């Protein structure tokens, strides 16, 4: 049989799911979570051979190794070793849609391993094998004899090998199918890979054993008392002498314990479960768990004879916390949460979908360091160690079933079909059986983008019956269906409704109050961080803080799914969809992270850190009011540092200890500040610093900051007189102005500044000209493709209107000699096919001090699409090492994404002024700049700018960052105005109207001088 | 004037435009639009190009699509505007035949002007003296005082056109919403008027920083800079250029800086007392009635012409009143101002309006006071006892630019 083309067979001979076991035979090792001699790892070197279809596998393989097999590391995804290509497809299935069938050409991975089993494991008890993750379906043989089969790439499949093994050497044979009927439920937006990609282990259990255990914690009204109830089930030899003892420890102290014989209460006319027992432990003033203080106890579950023989022990970390929705709010330990979440896929640029401890830890540290408190397992159960880590470091987790059928038409075609209820049920029920005792899991989710089918209703109900301690959520079918306790839309905007038929995305504020609605609203995905994005992020956070029932959301997403490829020279480079020959594919849509695949931050990360701060500030006079948003901890590792500077020049600063209770406020009155008579703007910056290191951060970590303008003393001082007047020289083709060692040349045919000399060195490689376009961001392109243009996307609107190809026509160019200056006046029109799109009028006034003041007034036709920017650009001849500016920084910042940036004097290496987004676009802008210094130049004004070795033309024409090449000189773009970047989603225009350049008339001015 | 804003926002028909398509949606719950027709009109900068009428037949809560005919191109630069109105042809128990119950406007195509003007028949002359810079062109003369830095006089022939010089203005005679419950006997320091007073806005005096004159090929250019100060702090800085050319037009560019720590000002504009009084006021902008930034939805962009007294709103408690926003051209007597500004024009100075508590005691001053604003603060009104002007309507940008052309007509 082709069990892989039959959704009615999702496994054969597989054991029941249960929470993590280790079968310790000494209780103190179980208490300490030390390694168990009864749980071995089979990870390491295995043998592997690739076949194009299961029909090509030779029978000999069951009995012996194939000489042409290779030795490879397991776990792994075989695409990462080059056997076949990974495929990046977003919604469309990677296979023909014809359920329950798959391609007859179906890559098959033949893995095998020869390993040892000690005789002792075989003299008694049971020896099982456990495969934590096999994608997507597999048959298993032990010593040439068939054992069983399994589906669901994201949960463990366990088989009893007791009768198949022998002392000494044994050989496993695992035939893994890339595609199976399970693939129709695994359509998540990520690379499509395959193989034995999670751990493989061997577990010895006694014949009479703990087969499952569930731990619950219930509380009194103020959380001063709890009852820990642990239900324990056994399999095997049931006898009167058996007992279970559950003990609870806080560190090395035992806080509670209970012992009882088996036999639960009567439950029906036939009696009760003679194979189960429930112990109830009372715990006074329990230390509660939360993401803020992840207090944990250890529960040890001993199966033993009453006279004292421990049969085996199992155990888990316990977090006393209650999760409940009451009066429309999701509460944790009675207080309303505010979810600073992120969706995180399991992705590594070298290892594919294989996870390792180091990487998980690195992600949890950076998450916490960036003020996230929650993570959604988009869109499947994770490697088991992830939960352990979130329980211990403290992150709230949404645990999600591995069910996504996005590519079906309509999307609920399978989920509303009772024939797919059995396969879906297993994905939901086995996840709950495995992860139900982890405190970090606070909400269960039914899967993702599978529409809303009656199977979801049935399953929502199943979980609510089996586990009343956690709410259940599910976004499909409109985000507020009967299968969800939380309104959990993806990409609904803050104020703007998107009334699609059947599944509208209402403004989140309006959604909460629709007639009859009362549920809390937490976005399962928002703020799509693809490329230069996160524009509008602050709008979400202001709403969340203002509306109680708006309880946050999970950003999409943590890490770009880029993969490393190697060029001819052997240098690594980041690849995306289609870079492996994969087609159809969805190109760069796999990169939507706050961080690059190697965990380096994208600039949007600091914007999320700032908006997600846990302390809010108000300034009144010289009184700073700090308010805490922590629900349970006092600010016992925080001090406030304050600094006042005049245009970047430090004036005074200090530190004050912070002592605010959770939800409390503290007023801090600052010292007498300076009042310099000297011109400039005083700015106050405050930062919250954690003096002591923690499990997740180093001493001195900064957790929050904010700035305010204080007094401003406008300059009224006149500049001294110049012992000099610039001279003008004219010809039919140019206007040349000279002043001391400086010269300016303006071309009369083009109407632009074509060259400038300092000393006798040329300063420009290309003339100074207006610029109205930008190399388009992923959000400007959305889903548009050359083969399928989306005319509504910004990039397409600009293209069609001719912005990228409009030519400047000179309307006027004159030069006049003033008292102490030369004035050049120009006007140009940009047209396209007869339409005047923009008119630029400027004056350049060069005075006896050598400065050149440029005034620009632009008109933009009201009927052309609002342009990306209104600015000037030029290629400077010089390449200098540093860039120094007085303005917002130090990282890249855009109009709709600049709250995190602070105004100060910044100074960075040139290369830091470029952001290496994998898919190149306009990048590196810094806004609110008052002075910019590069080499000998200085420009002053109130503008936004970018500066790098790459032209906007080059960035627009190159698809991958490693293909860019530094141009001669440095390209400077200095904008009077720049359009927002958007990001509420990356497939429809998302720049908010207030960030569009629609004013019609714009004015800006700059002074370019030397030094 | 606020009644018309209420009428417009409370309209029972909503409209959207998509291309040639106007979509009318009915907000009636029970009746069909059985006493209504849609009238439409397309005008270029006020000049009518085409219009028509279509009967409305929309069920309660329903929609009706109306296709406008082919839009012949216009023969001249300018912005085309579409206005639609819902007219009830028949009288009812509460209205007369012809009653307009709803309206809306949209901008349609705009063709920016790229046509170079035309070489001036003459070149203005600059006469410099110790105390003034004078410019003469034909029978017109302008005088800039060198110690004050303002245009203090302008003549048409031998007729003076100003009673007070043209000077920047950053304050307004306070509205009831600016005052709130503040009283001389019990100041509410949080009210806008008190914040402005306390900051010195009403007392600040212009200090000259610069006044120069240059001659260009076909024009004379006057450059000035002034600081407004109070108790040693600079509240505002205004930099301007006046360019007078062979055509007789005076182009004024204004760039202002407003200290960040001073309360946002009520307006950023210029003012003067014109010597003459004229019967009518004609403008191309929003109207016809008084409108302010946060209260201009009901006003329509067109060419309006009213008697000067209609340009003053007789609120019983006098204050700043009569502004019209979104104005591209204003005509009064022989004068014309072109740009993109807000203005009010009347026989009462802001000073008198703020000093007088009852309209019946106001008296027409000599000449006409003209206030032309590049920017004006919202008037608010969510309540009248606490500051109620929304952030988006406060003049908090820090630096502001506007430009106007004053010429003779
Ligand atoms: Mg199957
Ligand atoms: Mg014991
Ligand atoms: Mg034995
Ligand atoms: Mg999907
Ligand atoms: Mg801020
Ligand atoms: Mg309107
Ligand atoms: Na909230
Ligand atoms: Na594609
Ligand atoms: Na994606
Ligand atoms: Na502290
Ligand atoms: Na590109
Ligand atoms: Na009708
Ligand atoms: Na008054």
């Amino acid at each position: 049989r082709r069990d892989w083309e039959n959704p009615g067979v999702t496994q054969l001979n597989r054991l029941a799911a249960h929470p993590p076991f280790a079968s310790w035979r000494n209780s103190e090792e179980a208490r300490t979570d030390r390694p168990s001699q009864q749980l071995r790892s089979l990870n390491g070197e295995w043998r592997f051979a690739w076949f194009p279809a299961p029909e090509a596998v030779p029978e000999s393989w069951l009995e012996c190794d194939l000489p042409e097999a290779d030795t490879v590391v397991v776990p792994s995804n075989w695409q990462m070793h080059g056997y076949d290509a990974p495929i990046y497809t977003n919604v469309t299935y990677p296979i023909t849609v014809n359920p329950p069938f798959v391609p007859t050409e179906n890559p098959t991975g033949c893995y095998s391993l020869t390993f040892n089993v000690d005789e002792s494991w075989l003299q008694e008890g049971q020896t099982r094998i456990i495969f934590d993750g096999v994608n997507s379906a597999f048959h298993l043989w032990c010593n040439g004899r068939w054992v069983g089969y399994g589906q669901d790439s994201r949960l463990p499949s366990e088989f009893d090998l007791s009768a198949f093994l022998r002392a000494g050497e044994n050989r496993l044979a695992v035939m893994v199918l890339r595609w199976s009927d399970g693939s129709y439920l695994e359509d998540q937006d990520m690379w499509r890979m395959s193989g034995i990609f999670r751990d493989v282990s061997l577990l010895h259990k006694p014949t009479t054993q703990i087969s499952d255990f569930h731990v619950a914690t219930r509380f009194n009204d103020d959380f001063s008392r709890a009852v820990l109830e642990a239900e324990v089930q056994m399999c095997g030899e049931l006898r009167d002498y058996l007992r279970v003892t559950v003990s609870l420890w806080q560190g090395e102290t035992q806080v509670a314990s209970g012992t009882a014989p088996f036999g639960g209460e009567i439950i029906d006319e036939r009696g009760g479960y003679a194979d189960r027992v429930t112990l109830r432990l009372n715990v006074e003033n329990p230390k509660l768990w939360s993401a803020e203080i992840p207090n944990l106890y250890r529960a040890v579950v001993e199966l033993h004879t009453a006279d004292g023989t421990l049969i085996e022990a199992e155990a888990c970390d316990v977090g006393f916390r209650e999760v409940r929705i009451e009066n429309g709010l999701l509460l944790l330990n009675g207080k309303p949460l505010l979810i600073r979440g992120v969706n995180r896929h399991e992705h590594h640029p070298l290892h594919g979908q294989v996870m390792d401890e180091q990487t998980m830890v690195q992600d949890i540290l950076l998450m916490k360091q960036n003020n996230f408190n929650a993570v959604r397992c988009s869109h499947y159960p994770n490697h088991p160690l992830w939960y352990t880590l979130c329980d211990r470091y403290g992150l709230y987790v949404v645990d999600e079933a591995n069910i996504e059928t996005h590519g079906m038409v309509p999307m609920n075609r399978l989920t509303d079909d009772p024939r797919w209820l059995p396969a879906m049920s297993e994905r939901v029920t086995r996840m709950v059986q495995r992860d139900r005792n982890h405190p970090s899991v606070i909400i269960w989710s039914l899967g993702n983008e599978s529409g809303h089918g009656a199977n979801h209703d049935a399953l929502y109900r199943w979980i609510k019956s089996v586990d009343p301690s956690r709410p259940v959520q599910y976004e499909g079918g409109g985000a507020d269906t009967t299968a969800t306790d939380i309104i959990c839309p993806m990409y609904a905007r803050v104020d703007e409704d998107q009334p699609f038929p059947a599944v509208p995305k209402w403004s989140i504020k309006k959604w909460l109050s629709l007639p009859g609605e009362t549920r809390p609203l937490i976005l399962c995905e928002y703020a799509h961080a693809m490329g230069n994005s996160l524009g509008g992020f602050a709008k979400y956070w202001q709403a969340f803080r203002q509306y109680p029932r708006l309880q946050g959301g999970f950003v999409w997403d943590w890490v770009d799914q880029s993969l490393i490829k190697y060029d001819e020279n052997g240098n690594p480079w980041s690849a995306y969809g289609g870079d492996f020959g994969d087609t159809p594919n969805d190109r760069q849509f796999c990169m939507n992270g706050l961080v690059f695949a190697d965990r380096t931050p994208h600039p949007a990360l600091t914007e999320a850190k700032h908006q997600q701060q846990f302390f809010q500030f108000r300034l009144s006079g010289q009184t700073i009011e700090v308010t805490s948003e922590y629900l349970f901890r006092h600010s016992d590792n925080e001090l406030l540092h304050w600094m006042v500077a005049l245009d970047g020049k430090p004036l005074a600063s200090g530190e004050v200890p912070l002592d605010v209770a959770p939800q409390g406020k503290q007023l801090i009155e600052l010292p007498e500040l300076p009042q310099p008579e000297s011109a400039g703007q005083l700015w106050l910056t405050v930062r919250v610093v954690q003096p002591n290191a923690t499990a997740w951060s180093e001493a001195g970590h900064i957790s929050a900051w904010q700035q305010w303008r204080l007094a401003e003393n406008l300059s009224v001082t006149l500049p001294a007189a110049s012992h000099a007047i610039p001279h003008l020289t004219t010809s039919e083709m140019d206007f040349c102005i000279e002043l001391g060692n400086k010269r300016w040349q303006f071309n009369r045919q083009s109407g632009f500044l074509s060259q400038m000399w300092i000393g006798d060195k040329k300063q420009l490689l290309t003339p100074l000209r207006d610029q109205f376009t930008r190399a388009p961001l992923d959000n400007d392109i959305g889903v548009s493709e050359a083969t399928r243009i989306d005319p509504n996307a910004w990039v397409e609107r600009w293209k069609a209107a001719g912005h990228y190809q409009a030519e400047a026509a000179l309307l006027q160019c004159t030069a006049d000699t003033l008292a102490d200056a030369v004035l050049i006046t120009t006007a140009h029109a940009w047209q396209h096919q007869g339409k005047t799109l923009f008119i630029s009028r400027k004056t350049y006034r060069i005075d006896g001090s050598g400065q050149m003041a440029i005034t620009v007034d632009v008109e933009v036709a009201s009927d052309t699409p609002h342009p990306a920017r209104i600015g000037l650009n030029c290629q400077l001849a010089q390449v200098a090492e540093r860039v120094n500016w007085l303005g917002l920084g130090p990282q890249e910042n855009y109009p709709d994404r600049l709250t995190a940036a602070c105004f100060d004097r910044w100074d960075l290496p040139l290369s830091d002024m470029y952001t290496p987004y994998v898919f190149p676009s306009e990048n590196g802008l810094r806004c609110g700049t008052r002075e910019l210094n590069y080499g000998p130049h200085q420009w002053r004004g109130d503008f936004q700018f970018n500066i790098s070795r790459y032209s906007q033309q080059q960035l627009m024409e190159t698809s991958h960052r490693h293909l860019l090449h530094a141009e001669e000189g440095t390209w400077l773009n200095i904008d009077g105005f720049h359009m927002g970047i958007g990001g509420d989603d990356s497939w429809s225009p998302s720049v908010s109207a207030e960030f569009q350049l629609s004013a019609g008339r714009y004015h800006y001015q700059l002074v370019w001088c030397q030094k």
